[PDB]
């Protein structure tokens, strides 16, 4: 059947308790509403999401529940640049050169720190600006990405 | 003749000293390289710009002087959102999203305040954001003027 509606998450928890399977997204595949999936453990799994999250997907998200079976969100890594800004003023030229791009964008650990997909044109952009950066191989979590509206 | 190129500014002064006549523009005219304006005292000239300045033509950018004849930009008035944003999560927020938009941004007078052109649109953004702003009549000199690249 058709999953419309998230179930909690694995940390409104959830001890654990139960037999968790994932599906495992790409980051860029979190804001799906309509879409056909298989589980880890190789289940099909279909969503048509209604009032579906505007930040997207994230980790932990809960797709089906019944009795000890849960199927939830993993979002796997990917090439992420980290981005360290060295005030206010450059937070405000990096998000905004950054938004016109349409690139995603996501908050940091800290006040200063963002993260953005790898794209060349993204790290030209940044090297252009002198701005402080480092590519890793790391989660891009729906939650702390910066909405568009 | 054509003017190319800028010649300083009137506060690379200049203690006038000069007779200095006006070119009056708009905010959304400061980043023309080729056009056709009529100074404040009725004089006709014709820009074809050369290495012109990325930001935009500035307050008190000159742009003719012959012995003491001056001709500088002045940028009139406009209705400015004038913006105050309370944390720089609120910074990133704002200026990622106006940058979505494509909409103008410039820097305020402090650190957290920034300054975007009146538009619907975007004061539509800045409330359902919940962002503090002001619609004030202001001058949005080129020089603070966020670029894009």
């Amino acid at each position: 059947m058709i999953i419309e509606r998230l179930v909690g998450n694995l940390r409104d928890l959830n001890p654990l308790d139960f037999s968790v399977d994932h599906v495992d997204l790409e980051w860029f595949e979190t804001r799906k509403k309509i879409a056909r999936f298989k589980t880890r453990q190789g289940k099909d799994i279909a969503i048509r999401l209604k009032d579906a999250p505007k930040l997207g997907l994230s980790q932990g998200d809960i797709l089906f529940k019944e009795e000890k079976e849960i199927i939830a969100v993993n979002i796997l890594d990917s090439e992420v640049i980290h981005i360290q800004a060295k005030s206010v003023a450059e937070v405000a030229k990096i998000c905004y050169e950054i938004g016109n791009r349409h690139a995603a964008l996501y908050y940091g650990e800290s006040q200063f720190e963002f993260k953005t997909p790898f794209e060349k044109p993204t790290l030209a952009l940044l090297e252009k600006l002198g701005v402080q950066n480092r590519v890793l191989s790391s989660k891009l979590d729906s939650k702390e990405r910066l909405t568009v509206s």
